[PDB]
């Protein structure tokens, strides 16, 4: 996260670490058994840490658990990033608690114009690399469609929205990748990717989770 604040320990409780040795992606919990992250997220050996705040010290809160199976969208296309979103499974169900917390799926689709937290470990530089220990928080809007389709001629599809500033300096980045973007306490985003990391006129481009609900709640009911 570029030019975002530092959440407080605990205080964003379904943000989860996706950790193959090392942090590598964000995710949300979505119930006690299931994250959801992004496709490009994908890969073997991974372990769910729940409860994270400082991603270097064992602190308290924590829950590791490793996953038992990875589902990747059936439509996901790995070069244009459409239907950026898989389900992790885990292990063993987690304890829910104040500070390890599932985070509600939309109902609706949320317009441009309203406000979500963006969440994550990634850079938090725009241009260089240092990547926090501490999990950072951005307060961003839903950009308009056309607006995103203008910032990214050619790429933007009906299961992507863009959210930020246009003006750059605020956006999430490299390693911040399938963590949350909530809005009004519900998962309308997962970060996806962008040119760049709060550049002028290339905002984040996200999921669109509320296209993917039916296809969550079915997968989740047979597996
Ligand atoms: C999700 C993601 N991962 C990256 C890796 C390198 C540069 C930009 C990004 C982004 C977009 C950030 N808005
Ligand atoms: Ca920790």
């Amino acid at each position: 996260i570029v030019g975002g604040y530092t959440c407080g320990a605990n205080t964003v409780p379904y943000q989860v670490s996706l950790n193959s040795g090392y942090h590598f992606c964000g995710g949300s919990l979505i119930n006690s058994q299931w994250v959801v992250s992004a496709a490009h997220c994908y890969k073997s050996g991974i372990q769910v840490r729940l409860g994270e705040d400082n991603i270097n010290v064992v602190e308290g809160n924590e829950q590791f658990i490793s996953a038992s199976k990875s589902i990747v969208h059936p439509s996901y296309n790995s070069n244009t990033l459409n239907n950026d979103i898989m389900l992790i499974k885990l292990k063993s169900a987690a304890s829910l608690n104040s500070r390890v917390a599932s985070i509600s799926l939309p109902t609706s689709c949320a317009s441009a114009g309203t406000q979500c937290l963006i969440s994550g470990w990634g850079n938090t530089k725009s241009s260089g690399t240092s990547y926090p220990d501490v999990l950072k928080c951005l307060k961003a809007p839903i950009l308009s469609d056309s607006s995103c389709k203008s910032a990214y001629p050619g790429q933007i599809t009906s299961n992507m929205f863009c959210a930020g500033y246009l003006e750059g300096g605020k956006d999430s980045c490299q390693g911040d990748s399938g963590g949350p973007v909530v809005c009004s306490g519900k998962l309308q985003g997962i970060v996806s990717w962008g040119s760049g990391c709060a550049q002028k006129n290339k905002p984040g481009v996200y999921t669109k989770v509320c296209n993917y609900v039916s296809w969550i709640k079915q997968t989740i009911a047979s597996n």
